[PDB]
């Protein structure tokens, strides 16, 4: 893959690919991602950090916004607590091999000019649109709060995009990103990552929902987690184990199997893995065993580096 294709790889969308190519032509390029700090850093975060590392390899300076105040607004707790979690998060991303600069939302998001821009952009953003943009982001709430519609206008604040060529996030961010693209002086390139399915398989992988593999989980816990994971034969859609195989595993992948169930297998691409599986020629147990073991290896230097 040339640089663009390495960046494109495993992304759900790039807005736009022709803005991206324009950016690649510059020397100094910078890419931002923001995270509500999470108590556990899981494969969902790792997917995104891997993409930040792609960009880093392509010569981008990486900025990570530790979005404590957004996390406050999105009901994840008190600010001082969210900040400590953010410092943990920082440690985990650095363990992953990302070389980035880290900015804490609270350090600038209470400045008068920032706030004035929250208010300015609240006048330009409808309630309907704001609520729409948060459908995939908002904390579950029977009685949705005003905080919910403040969150996306804050996320579109020009201070976040000053000097940044590209913003990265999951597909759940896309409506907020489209709003920024409409409201800011400068259109920033959006690169969107896919959103991982939970181990249990209903919704998406989340720290607050107990359906995650944390990058620091021990080998034992990773096995037990992937043991109980949802993963039907021939069913590639919403299968977290196949997602793990697609997004984390290096190919060719040598799957282990007893001789009495076809013997050890080699798949030279995720494409090959997918057909073998969708043809009901690779059973869940065998895929599960192979994903658990390759994951442990993948994660080992991160978990050990975290000690
Ligand atoms: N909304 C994100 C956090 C988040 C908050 C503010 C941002 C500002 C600019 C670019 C990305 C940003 C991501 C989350 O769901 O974790």
């Amino acid at each position: 893959m040339d640089e663009f294709e390495m960046i494109k790889r495993n992304t759900s969308e790039i807005i736009s690919e022709e803005e991206l190519r324009e950016v690649l032509k510059k020397d100094e390029k910078s890419a931002l991602i923001g995270f509500e700090p999470s108590g556990k850093i899981h494969l969902g975060h790792y997917l995104q950090i891997k993409k930040m590392i792609d960009l880093q390899n392509a010569g981008f300076d990486i900025i990570i916004l530790l979005a404590d105040l957004h996390a406050y607004l999105n009901q994840k707790g008190e600010l001082d607590e969210i900040r400590k979690i953010g410092d943990y998060n920082k440690k985990v991303f650095e363990a992953m091999g990302l070389k980035a600069k880290y900015v804490y939302g609270s350090s600038f998001q209470l400045d008068k000019d920032y706030t004035l821009n929250v208010y300015r952009l609240a006048l330009k953003t409808t309630l309907k649109r704001a609520r729409r943009s948060m459908e995939l982001i908002a904390r579950e709430d029977e009685n949705p709060k005003v905080a919910e519609v403040i969150y996306p206008i804050m996320q579109v604040n020009p201070a976040h995009y000053q000097g940044v060529d590209v913003v990265v996030g999951g597909m759940e961010q896309r409506k907020i990103h489209m709003l920024a693209r409409e409201l800011l002086p400068k259109k920033v390139v959006c690169i969107h990552n896919p959103v991982l399915t939970g181990l249990d398989g209903e919704g998406k992988m989340s720290s607050s929902k107990g359906n995650f593999i944390a990058v620091d989980d021990s080998p034992e816990e990773i096995r037990a987690k992937i043991k109980k994971a949802y993963c039907p034969a021939g069913v590639v859609e919403g299968n977290p184990i196949m997602e793990i195989a697609k997004y984390f595993l290096e190919y060719p992948l040598t799957i282990k199997r007893p001789e009495k169930f076809g013997g050890d297998l080699t798949v030279n691409s995720y494409e090959e893995l997918e057909s073998l599986f969708k043809n009901k020629e690779l059973h869940p147990m065998d895929l599960k065993n192979a994903v658990a073991e390759e994951l442990i290896k993948i994660l080992e230097p991160i978990r050990k580096r975290l000690l």
